[PDB]
């Protein structure tokens, strides 16, 4: 049995639309924990991370809420590192994707050999010197990369940070809205990725075969899955901050996660950018939440083909 | 020319939502028969099967309307067996999927070597001892299997029944909502299937190549296609009793059926679970009916690439 | 750099629903030209082709508005031939697909070795003697084919015409609504095509590999892409004259065009059948226009994976 540890993170200072704050909330009332237990899972919810307010948090150049983002992540990392040390998989129900910084950081403290699968319509690899918005939920990857150890200036609240992954340890799946500076970083650091073009060309089947062998070619190792809800198409996950048409299918979302589970190597999972306050209708919110939950359960065993426990039925 | 024989079956006692009753009706007024004739088809409609009411039909353990379901099927089988003996393909326009019991039963009486392709989001293989709802439209396959000759008790109205197919003679396509007991039966009886996971992995192209070679590997034989409208995604066939998201695409539905036609071996076709009374809007009903009809015509020659009769145009 | 030349063509006499007239208009106010320039493109808009009215244009047998269609095309050809001679790619923002006659005709005058990719739900290959509607937007291909040099009578306004392509120089992608006479012409002239059946079987990835090697097997040559908006599914391009469900996906539409751009051989592009007056809602119009624009930019470099100019970021 692969055991889980819920980590609610109602943070939103990584982007403008604050609705993401109460995202861990809408997921739990959906019955996520219950459904996980409803499965062969052993679940322990560590509660929502109370991120005290940091009123005095002016901009740093163009970067917004740097101390608030850096604090919420430095805290989360400490928690992530706690559950992983308690023999469990970290399930971070988030607000915005800036939390990844702390989530992957903590996971690494325990399993430094980890590999990352980043499902997003975006690469979130902009730097304070490349960002054009200042919103830190589109810059987390730039802080975790060792290669970028030089082009990222010191941001208030990110002193505690120390790049924990190489360019050859992360795979992107779903990309379809990448900046020019971001693309440049990809080709340069030789980052592995499967944009929607490659998904259309290859099929989600081969794309998963290739990403997993890429990550587990030489050796098996803890897998961290960072799932940004906007990776999927808006017709499935409409209630999110920055939607891009031409996204991953419901089925493709499930394939992604069913295959990861079958690897038996999932140790870290992030479920970010779900914002109910942006759904134009009550059903759009429900649609988004149900999809999020569904992708979650697939990571932990729920397969569309069927489930049966070892007992003579 | 492969000739057809319409068999309307306005039955619904296989499940609670009775709207399925008047399903053969909404299909005919759509012009199905007409459109079939509008093709290279030779069509003969044997009329709707009048299933007299059986007021005194209390439950048998948990199983509901057992005598009503058993009667409607024992009758249909007698009809199916009639058209097939009259050199035609049986087209059963149904209500609920419990009718399959009689439809496949009758077809076998004529062609005992038949093979079955079961397109459904469900396996409908629960037994009276495993069913958790008691609705017989989710138990028909359990009654047709020879291997299960032992774990199915005697149900009032199903005495006439005698299992007519082995586990290696049926292929499922579309599965995405299977019970634990049902999954167990699959793995145990080694039943061939392509759930949505495999469809996503392989593609509907290879899935059809593999199911057909599986069924026709050793020898060619009469093919019975049991098509449950919920096999397709609810965005295409919304007006159905038990919808499951992440279903088969419109195109995939057509591919399935175009390939079956091209085999030249189609002898039995079921079109079930269409319930106009469940469509939330007039257009949802139309959408579902048009899709049903479309899948029907593809089984009998209508190809998206084009059609041309042997004449110098 | 591959340079572009905008050619607005507000023509509609190729079909009944005149809304297509003001199609080049809705595309420009969308910012198409701007966005093209916003890219690495060198754009020059030759303005909209003013197609004077030809009041006295009675039917020719069954063919409607023959002099109006023939005139608007003979003019466009003269323009197309002009930009191509001015070292640019022809971008024809159209109304109805009958304009292809003149668009491909002019392009050929400059590059007679050109190859055509025809993205449509239809083949538009009916002849005045086969057409059953008389609308010339469903007959343009029949006028450009050298093999059909015999079965097409003289239509008022098409004297200037001289078939400029062989059956082995055109590839169709997207077909799903073909007449019997049209299918006959395909099989007979041995025309290469990938209907939705083949797309479902092979995947848009292989379909593009096969069409490009088919067209560029022996030698590289100028590529003309005739994109009829109805080639895509109505859920993406609803505001069009003759919509057919089961069409090409948004993603597939982009794959088509991204691969064509990567060939570096695009010389001619048509964007037809966009009719805002048929969108049932303001958003349906927007959805259709944005999709059209998006397919356009992909033809000229915009890739979902990312873009970066040769400069040390
Ligand atoms: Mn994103
Ligand atoms: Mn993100
Ligand atoms: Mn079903
Ligand atoms: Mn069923
Ligand atoms: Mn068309
Ligand atoms: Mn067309
Ligand atoms: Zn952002
Ligand atoms: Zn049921
Ligand atoms: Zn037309």
């Amino acid at each position: 049995s692969r055991t889980i540890g819920i980590i609610g993170a109602p943070f939103s200072k990584g982007q403008p639309r604050g609705g993401v704050e109460e995202g861990p909330t809408v997921l739990r009332k959906a019955g996520l924990l219950e459904k996980l237990k409803e499965q062969e899972c052993d679940v322990k919810d560590y509660g929502d991370l109370p991120f005290a307010d940091i009123p005095n948090d002016s901009p740093f150049q163009i970067v917004k809420n740097p101390r608030s983002v850096g604090k919420a992540s430095e805290q989360l990392a400490g928690k992530v590192a706690e559950v992983k040390k308690n023999g469990r998989i970290s399930l971070v129900l988030g607000g915005d994707h800036s939390l990844a910084i702390g989530s992957i950081s903590g996971h690494a403290r325990v399993h430094p050999d980890l590999g990352v699968i980043w499902v997003d319509a975006h690469t979130d690899i902009n730097t304070p010197l490349t960002t054009t918005s200042g919103n830190l939920h589109g810059q987390p990857v730039s802080f975790l990369l060792k290669e970028l150890k030089g082009k990222i200036p010191d941001v208030p609240g990110f002193s505690w940070v120390t790049p924990c992954i190489s360019a050859k340890d992360i795979v992107y799946i779903g990309l379809r809205d990448v900046d020019p500076g971001e693309h440049y970083i990809l080709k340069t650091l030789g980052i592995k990725y499967f944009s929607m073009t490659e998904v259309d060309r290859l099929g989600i089947g081969k794309v998963m075969e290739e990403t997993l062998s890429y990550l587990l070619g030489r050796k098996k190792r803890p897998i961290h899955l960072s799932f940004d809800v906007d990776g999927l198409d808006p017709s499935f996950t409409p209630a999110t901050g920055t939607p891009v048409v031409g996204g991953l299918t419901y089925r493709e979302g499930l394939y992604i996660t069913e295959e990861i589970y079958k690897t038996g190597l999932l140790s870290g999972l992030d479920i970010m950018e779900v914002n109910p306050s942006l759904g134009k209708t009550p059903e759009e919110v429900t649609r988004t939440v149900n999809t999020a939950v569904a992708i979650t359960l697939a990571c932990f065993g729920l397969a569309r083909e069927g489930n049966h426990k070892p007992i003579d039925y």
